[PDB]
């Protein structure tokens, strides 16, 4: 479906598990080096495969794309089609993501959109996901019930009544980090085409989700994903999915930090 860049990966061979899927910028290649060593390491998890790729569109800078070029062709991880990569174009960056898993990973167990600045426990995931015995139209995160359309002019999240015309969104998750049984990217690239277009990607998949009738539901009996950020302990972070406001240079002293402590047990 005119794909730049396709990752050297075969998931009727080996399905995945888990697939992450990280949107970042071209310029952001500190935050995917730190997630490639970090949360973003391929391997087996409880002997569940695990892999992670990289959404990127595409840009003017000349210098830009070369280097993701050559990125590319060392980590063979990223996923691209032709879009300029701005933030007004997150949701054809999500698209894309949703599309890829929908023609090259439908094998997929689950899947996890996540942004660059964020810790994952994917180990903690993989066993609420394993214990929640839900493998079809499944979708998770911080869920978002009761949203406003934000209308102040010079707000990130501003959107104009042209843009959005009526007064509360939809049922959905922070774009932070959603998670979804695979089967899930197929309907909405489906319907996709037919639901109102709107540029914030996590209010457009909560569109798709409610024009399926797709309910949202919570991981866990505990908060397990936190858009608004956490104060570090390593027992705390052990016992959650997904936290936001997370630097490159954080998340290698965090992710550091638990391998220290790896063994020690927690109250
Ligand atoms: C992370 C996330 O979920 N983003 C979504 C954004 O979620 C915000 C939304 O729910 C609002 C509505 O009450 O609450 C939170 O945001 C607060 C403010 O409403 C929001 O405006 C503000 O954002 C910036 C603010 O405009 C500036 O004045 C300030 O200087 O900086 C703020 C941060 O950049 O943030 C506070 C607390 O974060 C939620 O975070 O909602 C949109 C839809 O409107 C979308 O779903 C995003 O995914
Ligand atoms: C999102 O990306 C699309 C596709 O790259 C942009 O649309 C193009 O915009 C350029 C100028 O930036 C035009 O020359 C093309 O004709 C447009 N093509 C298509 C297919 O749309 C779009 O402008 C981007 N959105 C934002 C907000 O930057
Ligand atoms: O052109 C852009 C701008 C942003 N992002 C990604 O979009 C996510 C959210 O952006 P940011 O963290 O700046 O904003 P937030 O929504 O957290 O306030 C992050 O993963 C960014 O790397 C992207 O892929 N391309
Ligand atoms: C998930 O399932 C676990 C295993 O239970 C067995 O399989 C499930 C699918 C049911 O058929 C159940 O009757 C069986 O005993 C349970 O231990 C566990 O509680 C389940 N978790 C949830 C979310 O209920
Ligand atoms: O495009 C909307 C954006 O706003 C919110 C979230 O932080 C991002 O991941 C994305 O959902
Ligand atoms: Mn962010």
């Amino acid at each position: 479906g005119n794909f730049l860049k396709l990752p050297d990966t075969d998931c009727r061979q080996t399905p995945p598990f888990l697939v992450l899927l990280v949107t970042s910028s071209h310029k952001q290649l500190a935050e995917r080096m730190a997630i490639r060593q970090t949360w973003g390491k391929e391997r087996m998890v409880k002997g569940k495969q695990l892999k992670t790729f990289f959404l990127l569109g595409t840009t003017s800078s000349a210098a830009e794309t070369k280097e993701v070029d050559q990125e590319s062709q060392r980590h063979g991880d990223i996923i691209q089609k032709d879009f300029l990569d701005v933030y007004y174009n997150l949701t054809l960056k999500t698209m894309m993501g949703i599309e890829w898993v929908h023609r090259f990973c439908p094998q997929a167990a689950f899947v996890m959109k996540t942004d660059s600045d964020m810790f994952i426990n994917v180990d903690y995931l993989t066993e609420l996901l394993l214990k929640k015995n839900r493998t079809t139209r499944f979708f998770t995160g911080f869920l978002k019930l009761n949203e406003f359309p934000i209308r102040q002019p010079f707000s990130k999240w501003f959107v104009s009544k042209s843009e959005y015309p009526w007064d509360r969104y939809p049922p959905f998750c922070s774009g932070t980090g959603y998670v979804f049984s695979g089967d899930v990217a197929s309907q909405v690239y489906n319907v996709s085409k037919s639901v109102p277009y709107i540029k914030l990607e996590d209010v457009f998949v909560g569109l798709c989700l409610e024009r399926l009738n797709i309910r949202l539901e919570e991981l866990h009996s505990q908060p397990t994903f936190f858009p608004g950020g956490l104060r570090f302990s390593v027992c705390l972070f052990r016992r959650i999915v997904a936290c936001h406001f997370i630097k490159p240079r954080t998340l290698l002293d965090y992710w550091q930090a638990l391998e220290n402590s790896r063994g020690e047990d927690c109250p």
